[PDB]
């Protein structure tokens, strides 16, 4: 047993592993992107593609499955560490035990989330996993978090990479904040307390918003103090066909301006709904006029590009200036063909607007250890968070959360301040804050509007102009798989 290799292993399974296909990050990340407002995978021929894009799976789901085994399969190497330093009481292996136990609870709130349910185990054996749901599962997790609080490091006091309290005080507010869900009692005022104890911790935000998705950000001083829980990448050493790999190249293709990288497979563009949020009224969105002809040569260079885009206001910077949000990181340029930003049918990459908010460029213009895989860290935990779920908690118990809503829009230099909160404007903040990030589709099941037609984007339920779909998708199916092999565990609610 080696200790130290294991405890490793832990933190590198969020970012390291079809191969390609059943990682942590990218499997967690489609379930909670792919079927919501913020993008569409572009290759709708891609098994199981089409369900996940409209909300349309089912029991048999390949892509359910390979969410709900990866997961469990880290469990099941947390559960191994865990055995095998049991009853231990030193300081560092103490520590290590509450950071392995922070993972595991991470990823009971992925189950809890994603299928309200998990086939649970405490230790590393051969036994059938048994159903742990709801409000059980829940206090689980919370216990867990609550008991491991002591023995982990002090805010920004870990080793970059290592969680700490504040990535424990974190995950808790985020239960709390989804506790109406979880265990059909809100708990906001919890949710209030943690993201209080975040905010008041040593994290700060990160003065420049893109600085956070950039190849440096594990080095960049200003990123860093805003990133709770990185998950490392390097283009040379930690490479991921579903890390930021996934990010970069997915949201890229050839043409483009400063692609960070030499493949661009042209696979994840933004829906038109999601571009809305950016731009209430499309028409102010900047785009080519559709009599303006792109020209087929004299357009390689970034500069000629550039140029090109520059004459007709449609550089992403232009992109920003018009929205008047430093988060508008979008391109609807000529870099890679005329861009659409709504379809009348799901044809290729270009039936949208592109994606440019993560990127392989270091801040210091210092050149990046790879020329195709990037080596920008995922900042799965941000201290942004913290201000949007205590600014929901607020406003759900009917104070006033503008105060902790315009710190993130005056972070972002919006010219657009937010005079009264709104239940539509919060849920439209996560999405300018976090898009991209996979959390999308839990944020809108809170609200109430993954499903139904309180809230309609293009594309949902598989209609043009979107449509709702029946209730019971507000949790994945539990493999039919895991169903066949596992008495124990029954399956979700409307499914059959
Ligand atoms: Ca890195």
């Amino acid at each position: 047993f080696d200790q130290q290799g294991v405890f490793v292993k832990g933190y590198a399974m969020l970012g390291v592993t079809d191969e390609g296909e059943s990682g942590f990050y990218r499997t967690t990340f489609n379930c909670n992107e792919l079927p919501t407002d913020e993008c569409l995978w572009a290759w709708q021929k891609n098994q199981d593609i089409p369900q996940l894009t409209s909300i349309s799976w089912s029991p048999s789901s390949q892509r359910t499955e390979w969410v709900y085994v990866r997961l469990g399969y880290d469990i099941t190497q947390y559960n191994f560490f865990l055995d095998q330093t049991e009853g231990m009481t030193d300081a560092e292996t103490l520590r290590q035990r509450a950071e392995i136990r922070f993972l595991r609870a991470l990823h009971y709130w992925y189950f809890l989330d994603l299928f309200g349910k998990a086939p649970f185990k405490e230790h590393f054996s051969n036994d059938l996993p048994v159903e742990k749901k709801g409000t059980e599962l829940y206090t689980y997790i919370q216990n867990e978090l609550n008991e491991i609080e002591a023995d982990m490091y002090e805010p920004r006091q870990a080793p970059f990479g290592r969680a700490d309290k504040a990535a424990n005080w974190l995950l808790r507010a985020r239960l709390y904040l989804n506790a109406g869900v979880y265990t059909g009692q809100t708990d906001y005022a919890k949710a209030e307390e943690y993201a209080s104890k975040v905010i008041g911790s040593a994290y700060k935000l990160c003065t420049n918003y893109s600085e956070l998705f950039m190849a440096d950000n594990d080095e960049n001083e200003n990123a860093m103090q805003e990133i709770i829980l990185p998950i490392r990448q390097d283009g040379v050493k930690t490479r991921n066909y579903g890390g930021s790999t996934y990010l970069v190249c997915g949201t890229r293709v050839a043409g483009m301006p400063r692609m960070g990288t030499t493949n661009g497979w042209s696979c994840i563009f933004a829906r038109a709904a999601m571009v809305q949020k950016f731009f209430s009224n499309l028409e102010d969105v900047p785009m080519l006029p559709a009599d303006v002809e792109i020209p087929t040569k004299g357009l390689d260079t970034d500069e000629q590009i550039d140029a090109f885009d520059a004459e007709h206001g449609i550089r992403t910077e232009d992109m920003i200036k018009a929205a008047g949000d430093d988060r508008a990181l979008l391109y609807s340029g000529v870099g890679g063909g005329r861009r659409k930003i709504q379809t009348d049918a799901i044809s290729g990459f270009t039936d949208g607007l592109s994606i440019v908010k993560w990127q392989n460029y270091r801040s210091d213009g210092k050149p990046v250890s790879h020329a195709t895989y990037p080596d920008t860290d995922i900042p799965l935990f941000r201290l942004a968070e913290a201000y949007l779920t205590r600014a929901e908690a607020i406003f759900r118990q009917g104070g006033d959360a503008t105060g902790d809503i315009n710190e993130l829009r005056k972070r972002a230099n919006c010219t657009r301040k937010v005079q009264t909160v709104t239940e539509q404007e919060l849920i439209d903040e996560w999405a300018r804050e976090f898009y991209l990030e996979g959390r999308r589709r839990s944020d809108l099941v809170r609200f109430g509007m993954f499903t139904t037609n309180k809230y309609l984007w293009d594309w949902k339920g598989g209609a043009m102009n979107g449509t709702s779909v029946a209730s019971y998708y507000n949790k994945y199916p539990i493999p039919v798989s895991d169903i066949n092999n596992n008495r124990n565990m029954s399956q979700n609610e409307g499914y059959k």
